[PDB]
């Protein structure tokens, strides 16, 4: 069993209509190959200490959230942190409240302020019992900015999360690094200042939607050329959608780069 | 291929956290048993005519309506009818932008006025774009009331939905009759002038959560105690949570009466 690691698990790697899209269409993606079914995008983080225990982060929980953690054989959870307020990465939130009657404690939630007042707006009902109800609220929320270091204590012992800004299309997305482990999805552009946090890493997760621009993603080309500039010792892509399909993907990259897919799981050294 | 009928699909037969929970809990089901494994309540409706062409209805559009209508094989919609706004009910609705495109038209939905006001509080961008976005708005809707029968027209010929109300704890849920098949989950109590549309169906999908009393639904023991006075051909359990094993509940009802499961699909003559 894990030990003395942190562990990342990519929950998901599609697009926001997931691959196949719900009519079936997988584009040229392969339906033979298991790796081209994606769920929503999403990254489980945990660090595990030396006798095995874990303190467990989720990044976006989207609607593929419970068989993402149900499939991923682990069953608790310490937070969750949110990247930005798009529908495939928070409109699982509900299927938090099964985590807060196991720990006893309101589900601590991290967002930057974009994110949290559109949490506020939409799912009310998590922070607040509303008049003619009888449902406790079931989240915590705690602020994170670009650049502003945090940390989630758990039983495997902290992780320790350096958010940074994104651009995506007209809104502002988070990137984070954790460890030598940096996870950009849903982006189009970084600004300047975000860059120290992700150059040189040992694991660059990166979001590549499609081969043809998109006005909030980077295509494969543009992620690539990220990829020279940044010199990641291995890059992994994410947000795929429905034109990139795996064994494709795999061969059109350079060695140390590859598409993601649901599942794939990597330890590294604290 | 279908002709000439209505078809029914069970597409989710489960409780709010669905079966197992997030957290793995399977209650008292047998997890070696595929039918235990749950999604969140929904329910597909369709017409065929004598070609094979289909007019297509949803009952709900819960956090797995993606997979759903994937494992569904049913690759178009025509519209979404709600039951009541609960999270394992509507949580979902985004993925209904793919067949907006499809169509080249917005998705019809149908709603009483309680749902339809908490779905624009919660998922407002679905019907107008807000401040900041360029997203168009998704959806087209239509209200619904008890006792006021409506149809849903298409390429297989019109569908016709009688609405009730029924009692879901602290608030109103919808059921529907749909010829002589009739879809009552999230209840708790039948109001008496819903009696009419619930009684001598020749399938009545029935929800029972639990063996135990709970506040917002029948416990098994009230959903038969109802089907022994409603006098339905067939009954079919959903909304089944994690106390109820497939195998067990089986046995524990008359010989017309079994516990549903995802996937479960009929005909019937129009
Ligand atoms: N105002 C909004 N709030 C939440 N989700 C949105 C909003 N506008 C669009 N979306 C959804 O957010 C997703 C955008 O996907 P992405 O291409 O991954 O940035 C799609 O699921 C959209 O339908
Ligand atoms: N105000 C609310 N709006 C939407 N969903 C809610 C609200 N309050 C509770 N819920 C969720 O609705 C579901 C209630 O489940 P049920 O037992 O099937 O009626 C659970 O997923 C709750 O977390
Ligand atoms: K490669
Ligand atoms: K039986
Ligand atoms: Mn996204
Ligand atoms: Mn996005
Ligand atoms: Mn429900
Ligand atoms: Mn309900």
């Amino acid at each position: 069993s894990p030990r003395n690691c942190l562990r990342f698990t990519l929950l998901g790697c599609g697009s926001s209509p997931g691959v196949p899209r719900i009519n079936g269409d997988w584009g040229k993606c392969d339906p033979k190959n298991p790796k081209n079914r994606r769920r929503r995008a999403s990254l489980l983080v945990e660090r595990y200490d030396a006798e095995g225990n874990n303190t467990v982060v989720v990044i976006d929980t989207g609607p593929d959230f419970r068989m993402q953690m149900i499939d991923s054989g682990v069953h608790m959870l310490d937070a969750a942190v949110y990247t930005h307020p798009h529908a495939d990465h928070i409109h699982g939130i509900d299927d938090l409240r099964t985590y807060v009657v196991d720990n006893g404690r309101l589900m601590d939630v991290y967002a930057n302020r974009l994110t949290r007042n559109r949490l506020y707006d939409t799912f009310g009902y998590c922070f607040e019992t509303p008049v003619g109800s009888s449902y406790p609220p079931i989240l915590s929320m705690h602020d994170i900015a670009p650049e502003t270091p945090f940390s989630i204590e758990g039983a495997g012992g902290a992780i320790r999360f350096e958010p940074f800004s994104q651009v995506h299309g007209d809104i502002e997305s988070l990137g984070f690094r954790i460890g030598s482990v940096v996870y950009c999805t849903d982006v189009s552009a970084f600004p300047e200042q975000s860059l120290q946090y992700i150059k040189d890493a040992d694991v660059l997760i990166i979001g590549a939607l499609q081969y043809r621009p998109h006005p909030s993603h980077f295509s494969l080309g543009e992620a690539l050329e990220w990829i020279e500039k940044l010199s990641p010792k291995r890059a992994i892509l994410t947000h795929m959608h429905v034109p990139l399909d795996y064994e494709t993907v795999m061969r059109e990259t350079p060695h140390h780069v590859e598409p993601g897919y649901d599942g794939l799981r990597f330890e590294v050294a604290v």
